């Protein structure tokens, strides 16, 4: 009976791999039909959203997000954007559209409030642009937020690896570099391809980051969090 | 602007590793604006297909369809349904309604027709009872049915293995014995799950068999099939 809307593509191998986490994280026991009910929007073609920002037309994007927020609000009882960045059009939207939503931040929020150390947030200068984490999380004294240069050598590993579907452990070294850098053992996905990061290390059984992965927390609390 | 709908969660692991391949076989040059655009409707609550054949209510399930091929008309140009069973209904869906569809069914046919020799259809004993293949394919003299006894073991591996989000590889040995015994170097995934395997023998770089695998087929020419 209930179902899971997904406003995806922003990151279209991301929202492939978050499909394959709700599955992997709920197995079911005898029948399939116990398993997780998804609707999946992946539309890569949503316009750039780091690039949104950076011209004259947010306007587009506003409307990209409204449009399909009406149409789930229909088949969904549960809505969830694939994209943190994404977020910064929800002042925009009416609040009706934004009854069912699940609010990324709002959930490492939680996260970061139970772990209750210092945690690095991994994310594009973009995604920074928008201040989401800083105004958004009541954890937010302890997120450690990167220096303008470090934003964008994320940028990087984001678009040049990560978005491209190349294999995540290649970035891990200097992932491990930034850690001891800002001087914690633990990230937040500010950026959601670090779904694919976190995953490919809880994979190879590395235990030694703590990893603040709003979609993994979802897959893994579908069960709960879905109603 | 061209959109594709997935009726899927029939092997809801399968459902999402599809999508996977619909992005690993179209990665973007420059922007992912390019990439495919894709809705999945993942509902593994529908009813058991080779279940819903061996009980009274098959009336249940041609509804499920039916009810979600009317939205996806509206929200999608072509229609694809995860399930090679799963197609036993559409004698009893208006023919409006599959105006937009691409039954695995003929991908699977063309395929073979160009390979032109003789192929296993992998399937299980469900899929077999609704001889899909055998009246839809022109090809159909070139498909090698499996025995009864066969199709069970099939069934098994399915069920007990890849479905369970097992690694497709450990069945290998099975199929490859299968191979030797009907006596052929080729496959085709009759039961949608042996995308799966299709796709674990790609990345090992096994080139010995030639699997026809419709969502293979799919995801690789998703620029020429979609309009
Ligand atoms: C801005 C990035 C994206 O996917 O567009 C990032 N993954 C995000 O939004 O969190
Ligand atoms: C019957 C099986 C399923 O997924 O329900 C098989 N994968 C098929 O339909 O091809």
């Amino acid at each position: 009976l209930p179902i899971l809307g997904v406003l995806g593509g922003m990151g279209p191998v991301v929202t492939a791999e978050f499909l394959k986490s709700i599955y992997e994280y709920n197995p079911f026991i005898d029948k399939e039909q116990e398993s997780p009910n998804v609707i999946v929007f992946s539309f890569p073609s949503a316009p750039d959203r780091t690039g949104s920002i950076d011209s004259g037309k947010e306007r587009e994007f506003i409307d990209f997000i409204q449009v399909n927020l009406e149409h789930l609000n229909k088949l969904a009882d549960c809505i969830v954007i694939g994209s943190c960045t994404a977020h910064y059009a929800l002042p925009q939207i009416p609040e009706n559209l934004k009854d069912k939503l699940i609010s990324l931040i709002k959930i490492a929020d939680q996260e970061l409030q139970e772990y209750n150390e210092p945690t690095l947030l991994l994310a594009s200068t973009g995604t920074y642009q928008k201040k989401l984490f800083q105004e958004g999380c009541t954890t937010a004294d302890l997120i450690i937020s990167l220096s303008e240069s470090d934003q964008k050598l994320i940028h990087e590993m984001i678009y040049k690896v990560l978005k491209r579907g190349h294999d995540p452990l290649s970035i891990l070294r200097d992932i491990e570099a930034l850690l001891e850098k800002y001087n914690t053992r633990s990230y937040i996905s500010g950026c959601t391809e670090f779904h694919l990061l976190t995953k490919s290390l809880k994979l190879k059984g590395i235990d030694s980051i703590k990893a603040i992965d709003p979609l993994s927390t979802i897959a893994q609390n579908f069960s709960q969090l879905i109603i």
